[PDB]
């Protein structure tokens, strides 16, 4: 089942039918103004905050789905339709949608009239620009009417959808020329407003929803569009909208162009009013003048294309697999950048009312986008470290808008501090900029408590050391990376949070996953300690790492796989002795990546067990068997039906760790098979089963215990893109940043003959051609740089702005 | 503009067209199970808590409006329609709706097939019963299919509408026989579930929304109904629904009857499962068996009718005005009882996410419903007093479910304590039960700090005494009765509450309206103090009352009307020297009711000024002139556009106080004109302007400064019903409870010849016939009880369960 195809030359996904299994969306905007747009032009826009600065209204889980957005109505002699096929849903002669990099194109034809709309947010612009082209492809002269419609939001989304008893009397608009300004609460405390404008003379307008649509009518047939005439209504409370109407006369073969702008303006309090009750429109006038011709719009479109091309140019792959090429070169990096820009705020599954993203998620995304925006990565790392508490713990939720931690949610997720060390090590390996270690960083956003970045890393490292359990393993606390494994909750009451409610003291339950992560990250911590000249501190850290490794080998191995945890009773979690959940996935990847059990066959046994018990054609499930009842001692994980979410669902986020672990043991075929089972481009042929966007990763896919096995949920906003890109580009393809430079260590399927990677690293360009004449999976026989043989597998650092040819021969 | 009529014999409002200016709703349920149902069968149900126990999903501010509810689809040979005309919106041969007392009837006919559905909640039943009658009124044999449909909610409205990450993977149902059980999260921590059942064999079912309706289809054309066949889908996450389908063959003149039940079941934790994964259904079986025949449904319907008739029988009026009779005998008392049952939880303007009602709101509602349910009023008074703090202050928000105050919202609304004294005095005057004063009542819900009820009243009285301002007037605090008059806020940043954020110490701003309330209620406080044998305390209280009266006369009168307040700068609010807001309405009614200025003409001057400046054909506005800009020193009141809400809107709640004040000065014509301008039955002829329900009061009507002058907002849930009933039944008609018994003191229009009131008072029935041979407005010339002339205007108390004839001659 296919609903479109990939256009690699244009870097687009082309949707050919409007009835996709689910509405497939795209993101517009780079810095402050952001838009979500579906393939039928549904969605909404906001300014830096989907919770507090929502511009347009969107209804989630609506009947019918995805109703509301930038709606264009073509009215022709009684008939009317929409180029996106929605909301009118009248059959079109042709329909097409294209999701590109920061822009969306929607084309529709009916009765010989074709409408093409391009939506995008220009760089350094607080608005969404929509270029509309109307073409008469018939043989007769035509007289039509064009309607443009958006529905405004009342800024505060929660108040917009709950507080009608006040906000039904606050909606205010202004209409001037071809611009409709939304200025609700501008009269009292808001210095900002929105506007909807078109660059042509209009025949009519509408600003009241009830007048344009009708109380008992839907979006599919507004009364004004049915009548073919605007009502010129002025909104007074209730629901403000913005609708233009233009009467257009088209000769056969003639076309017309229009530019619509959804803009946001912030005024200063001293220049708020042109006169009494009249808002100041100078900034809006400048914004409208900026894009009043098609040529300016095209120039901005080319600038956005160049910006996005520059963002993706630092890692380029040339191989025999076009699906792999399109994943690595375009869509994975695009998703990583979009995730950085959007955090976890708004999607079609995130309602946009959240207050921030996870601290560990913010640290993990950096691993994915560090090679594209190193300076912003450095700034984000410093901002994340500034929120750390004095004891080394971290706030669970980070708020990028205010750069502060969430005090209500709290702390005591005992895996959070190590992600900061991992992200800092990744940044240093990418850039070589050790100076970030000497930066003075406040603790808990307090300048008086400021210390170095390395002090933050040291406190993060020793938070685990000072919080060990009876077996010598780290105390899990409220939760580890798995937020649904709550071993201290013991909840019996509904509406009680599994993550912030604890009934146990948290002094017994341990985590093997945190132990593996500690061993994996302590290597980087010891290296950074050695760089700073602290040899004794490095020795003590190594001693603690060795102790944790011995603890894992003694109490963390079940016999054929690594144990998952210990509960508050001291009982094993993830053991063959358990009735359900005999094996988990989280404790195998980090244990093998930490090189535990490599010489005695324990890692190989664990990976074989993972293959035997967790493998499905759609990926690897979280644990097996699934929990068939509620377990009070485990928390939220057992509250799901089997095969869904953390109850034996498929998270490709932790599939990436298994991929890396398979590369560690030298099995590149298994690693690539696991990568292929979850990569979007390889599953586009089963889109109807996947049901979600075939060009980006989703958070969860229903597992083998579910009836909807293979169906995805929570797409477009997850840390999966970063980890999967790291696994494919560094662990399988073997181009790994390292403290001394670029390391080459591929772990590939042995049937491959070779490939090429062009990598921008530390101010230079490396063109690395990997060849596999003897058809091995791992091991480098020879490396030649600029025609000269080198020693080892670390490429020299040039920093000269040139291109250097590297030849790698496996063997 | 009329959209229906009144049926006084059946105590109903009959809506004859489905397209009312707004959806008009009714409430079902008395104790625990509650339902909101519109005239097209839209709405939803819940169990005691619209926030935490919502059973069915409803979307507010939807396009089209009022989509979702108990939807019945009649499918006939390809055609399909709905008896409520919604959501199909196909033209019907006939449509009718009837809103009664606790029940709603909807009848619709198409193609010779008639469907009549009665919705009601039986007494002592945790479910909504819908009786459906299908009649073939054509001349041909017919074969049709009947579809039922409801959409389930996931028990938590906020989580249901914001948390999709989770909730899209939790929906679970069971299907057994003709019953569909909704059991989301029953497997982990919920001991309750819902069900939808029909008392006949079904031909098919549907429980998944995407299978019954389709992803891109709306409620107006579900795909299963379009195909005329059920899909037998089993819900697995996403959106659970419930739908039966029955194939029915009807001969000409033949009719069939069905009973549908939306039920709620709570199981014990020890008895939750019939077997592994199978819920226990014994309670559901008993509930379904209770109403499996039409005869049982009819018996329960008659029982509900008898219950509602008994509730309304304690005050009966016989006059020449049928509109007045219908307002007083049926609809005002019905609204008072519904307001008591529902608090301020759920309406079509209240989203149902609130956590309680106002403390003063409950105290004021008690004045309205005390004569119908004295014992429940006593219990509510004790519960309200139990939340009072030790210093005499009260929590602003009361939560009737937990009987606790809202700590987050807080206190410092300095008018709240006096309402408790007023409500207690009203209860004692109604019942004569002084024993409530001797009850031991906790302070702040602490049994260790318990004292008498009279101690609570004393602390409430002395909270005002100990919080006076520089002029001797009470300090307003956060706000008085007007919650939008915030004189200590001075807010500049948006999204921060005007009511809970204060930038001022609150030691300057005073309130004249609180002073008037204090003088008005101190009379009852002094009477209660005299009853308890505390003469010195009564004398001290009288001294404080006299001091407040002198303070009002010296600093509270502007020259022709009473001042409103003083701000933090010490400047007059509601003064002729102000540019806007020269006069307010709140400070006149309570000042005149407190009998201030009766002898020097100040009260008459104030009432004449109110008539001159605040009077509109749709009622009296709050203040004049309206505020045309934001005033940082006044708070939220100036944040509204002119003529809306507290910015010069019409609140009939405070119109009732002006009505009572007009009765005080002996002008019954003005009082009745003011009452008529706002009474629903008198405005039913301008329904299109009113736009809201013509049978219940609304909170706000747009004032003369608004373009929508005469349009209502926030209907069905307000304290207006209680105060307006008190004003009409006690102040105008003159039947007033008092400490020694029933007092007769009418204040009526001079043209009236007389009337009759049958009043149930203190265990007896009084049949009072008032005659006005000399055509006066106020003053009683003679009172005769059982043929014997009495002295004074207080009727003797019999308490013998008999009827006594009273003749009142005015003069």
């Amino acid at each position: 089942g296919k609903f479109g195809f990939f256009d690699d030359a244009n870097k687009e996904y082309v949707i050919t039918v409007p009835r996709t299994p689910y509405p497939w969306i795209n993101y517009l905007g780079t810095e402050n103004f952001f838009s979500l747009i579906s393939n039928t032009a549904g969605g909404y826009s906001f300014y830096r905050d989907a919770r507090l600065r929502r511009i347009t209204r969107y209804r989630y889980n609506n009947v019918p789905i995805d109703m509301g957005g930038r709606y264009f109505y073509i009215y022709d002699n009684g008939d009317f339709w929409s180029p996106g096929w929605s909301p009118v849903k009248r059959e079109l002669e042709s329909y097409e949608s294209r999701h590109g990099l920061g822009y969306t194109k929607i084309a529709g034809k009916r009765n010989g009239i074709k409408a093409e709309v391009t939506f995008f947010v220009p760089l350094n612009y607080n608005g969404e620009v929509q270029k509309l082209i109307l073409k008469n492809e018939g043989q007769d002269k035509k007289k039509i009417t064009l309607f443009s419609f958006i529905e405004f939001s009342l800024w505060n989304a929660y108040d917009d959808m709950t507080n009608f008893q006040r906000n039904f009397s606050t909606g205010e608009v202004e209409i001037e020329g071809s611009v409709i300004y939304h200025k609700t609460e501008y009269r009292e405390r808001r210095n900002h407003y929105a506007f909807y404008s078109v660059n042509a003379k209009i025949s009519g307008f509408d600003s009241d929803r009830d007048s344009f649509i009708g109380l008992y009518n839907g979006f599919d047939a507004p009364q004004a569009v049915v009548n073919g005439k605007s009502n010129n209504s002025v909104a007074d409370g209730w629901a403000p909208i913005a609708s233009h109407s233009i009467e257009i006369e088209l000769n056969p073969g003639e076309q017309k162009e229009y530019v619509f702008i959804i803009g946001y303006v912030e005024n200063k309090d001293e220049e708020k009013w042109e006169s009494k009750g009249v808002i100041n429109k100078k900034k809006a006038y400048e914004m409208i003048e900026q894009f009043n011709t098609v040529e300016k719009v095209d120039k901005a479109f080319e600038e956005l294309k160049s910006y996005w091309n520059a963002l993706l140019s630092k890692y380029f792959l040339e191989s025999h697999d076009e699906k792999l090429n399109r994943m690595v070169n375009i869509w994975n990096q695009y998703q990583s950048m979009v995730t950085f820009n959007m955090s976890r705020s708004a999607s079609y599954f995130e309602s946009g009312i959240g207050r921030g993203m996870g601290f560990r998620d913010s640290n993990q995304d950096l691993l994915g986008f560090v090679h594209q925006i190193p300076e912003r990565a450095r700034e984000r790392l410093l901002d994340l470290a500034a929120t750390q508490l004095e004891d080394g713990s971290a706030y669970h939720q980070y708020q990028p808008l205010t750069k502060k931690g969430n005090n209500e949610i709290g702390s005591n997720f005992n895996d959070d501090p190590l992600w900061l060390i991992l992200a800092t090590a990744a940044y240093i390996k990418e850039t070589g900029d050790y100076s970030i270690l000497k930066e003075q960083v406040p603790f808990n956003n307090d300048p008086s408590k400021a210390d170095t970045m390395f002090e933050h890393l040291t406190r993060s490292f020793y938070h685990v050391v000072n919080n060990l359990g009876p077996h010598g393993l780290p105390l899990i606390g409220r939760a580890d990376w798995n937020d649904c494994l709550n071993l201290n909750c013991f909840s019996t009451v509904p509406d009680e949070s599994f993550q912030t409610t604890t009934s146990k003291d948290g002094k017994v339950a341990e985590s093997v996953m945190i132990a593996g992560m500690f061993v994996f990250i302590g290597k980087d911590y010891v290296k950074l300690s050695e760089y700073m000249g602290l040899e004794e501190e490095a020795r003590k850290a190594q001693q603690h790492i060795d102790a944790m490794k011995e603890a894992i080998l003694k109490y963390g191995y079940d016999g054929e796989w690594f144990l998952r945890a210990y509960d508050d009773f001291g009982r094993k979690v993830g053991s063959k002795e358990n009735e359900e959940g005999k094996i988990f996935i989280e404790s195998q990847g980090f244990s093998v990546m930490a090189e535990i059990g490599l010489e005695d066959g324990k890692a190989l046994k664990a990976l074989d067990s993972v293959k035997k018990y967790l493998d499905t054609p759609y990926g690897l499930v979280l644990q097996n068997p699934a929990f068939t009842r509620y377990y009070i001692e485990y928390g939220e994980i057992s509250t799901y039906p089997p095969g869904y979410k953390e109850n034996a669902g498929i998270f490709s986020h932790n599939n990436a760790w298994i991929i890396s672990a398979e590369t560690v043991v030298g099995r590149g075929d298994m690693a690539f098979d696991y990568y292929r089972k979850i990569a979007p481009a390889y599953i586009e042929d089963v889109s109807d089963i996947h049901k979600l966007e075939p060009y980006v990763y989703a958070q969860m896919v229903a597992g083998k215990d579910a009836k909807r096995h293979g169906e995805a949920k929570n797409s477009w906003l997850t840390g999966t893109a970063a980890w999967n890109f790291v696994a494919i580009s560094q662990w399988i393809l073997g181009v790994k940043p390292d403290y001394d430079g670029l390391k080459i260590d591929p772990s590939i399927p042995k049937a491959w003959d070779g490939y090429k990677v062009t990598r921008y690293f530390r101010g230079s360009t490396y063109e690395i051609t990997v060849k596999n004449p003897n058809h091995v999976s791992k091991g480098v026989a020879k490396i030649t740089v600029d025609g000269n043989e080198i020693s080892g597998n670390i490429l020299p650092v040039f920093n000269d702005g040139k291109t250097h040819k590297v030849e790698v021969i496996m063997g």
